[PDB]
């Protein structure tokens, strides 16, 4: 064949030194980040619990021991102290980033060094989506949003003073503080204008501090609250890197349909993964405020 | 002020007398009670000074 | 010639000189130059082997190669 015009791929995820118009991509700029890279909610507001194993048994105290008022040498009667068990299983995140030899060499070398952050930021992304939205083929069943499906427990319209208090008061209607609020970012237009119950200088709601999800699942006239003490997590494995430099690729494919493998084509590719685990000791200390 | 810790939920929009930011209504602190035997509606006030205990035997 | 690609530039035009007259204006002129690039190809082969053949027939057979 001796072909020399570069390998057309789908999906189309390789990075490649030349484009098929025939630029050759040499003296390339290492690209900046516009923003910040966002931090995992679930890992900012839940309990730690330190894990090893992929599944974790909890016991969780439930009843108090009660007492009595005796009179001069009247019988002190007993009680019980009462438990609960439960229990949460880790699941596995990753991804591959396919690399030609080419790019690696001449365009950005330093790119899976620098890929790093942003992996880690994809994971945790994916991660906070899962537990607090259900969003995303998430594994767990457990979940924020799946919990206040089951208990119902929904404030229905827009957000009055009224309905920010009535929110806060459906989880005081069972003896728990919330403790934080989980936002759209974009809704601080309606909580601004009302009266005030809301600040902007510390975005807090009521004194509660407002944490901001970064998703477009959580819509614009939703908010949610709890006592996120009551969400728990674990991670039996920090993000592992492996690089590779001769597997085959089985979800990429050339142009005329075969997998891509990195041998034969010159390519590299870096896998990450990790393990994480999510629960929810009681699916009544989370409820939520939805538009009508 | 002795309070139910549920019923903030008055407390809260009324016109403001009370603030969360210290859990205190008109500048006294607000205790919470945290027991079935307090209602939602009921507040509780008073010279806590007033008020006296003794231990004779710790447990 | 670090990258895959490579730019020369060379010179094309040289300035001119003029006769002048005491107290007569001397005039300008001007230089130019011109550019040309080359870029790289990649040259490939694979060499299969039984690893019986590795053993048992031709041990340096790679060396050879």
């Amino acid at each position: 064949s001796n072909n020399v015009k570069p390998q057309v791929f789908n999906p189309d995820n390789v990075m490649m030194h030349e484009k098929k118009d025939g630029t050759l991509m040499n003296e390339f700029t290492t690209p900046i980040l516009q923003e910040v890279m966002e931090n995992s909610k679930i890992m900012q507001l839940g309990k730690y619990e330190p894990m090893e194993g992929t599944e974790k048994k909890f016991t969780f105290w439930a009843d108090k021991p009660g007492a009595y008022w005796v009179g001069e040498g009247q019988k002190i009667e007993t009680s019980k102290a009462t438990w609960v068990n439960a229990t949460m299983r880790a699941f596995k995140l990753g991804v591959i980033l396919p690399v030609t030899k080419e790019f690696l060499n001449y365009t950005y070398s330093q790119f899976f060094e620098e890929m790093k952050p942003m992996i880690a930021e994809a994971f945790y992304k994916k991660f906070d989506e899962a537990g607090i939205l259900n969003q995303g083929n998430n594994p767990f069943g457990k979940s924020i949003a799946q919990s206040i499906e089951k208990t119902n427990k929904v404030i229905k319209g827009d957000f009055t003073q009224d309905n920010i208090i009535d929110l806060e008061a459906l989880l005081e209607d069972d003896e728990l503080e919330a403790n934080a609020f989980i936002s759209k970012t974009q809704n601080r237009s309606l909580l601004r204008k009302i009266v005030r119950i809301y600040d902007r200088n510390s975005d807090s709601l009521d004194g509660l501090p407002v944490v901001n999800l970064k998703s477009s699942n959580l819509k614009r006239g939703e908010l949610i609250t709890g006592d996120f003490d009551k969400l728990i997590y674990g991670i039996p494995q920090l993000i592992e890197y492996k690089i590779d430099e001769t597997a085959q690729l089985s979800t990429v494919k050339n142009e005329d349909g075969t997998p891509v493998n990195l041998f034969e084509q010159d390519m590299v590719a870096l896998r990450a993964t990790m393990h994480v685990a999510l629960h929810i000791a009681d699916d009544k200390a989370f409820a939520k405020l939805v538009p009508a």
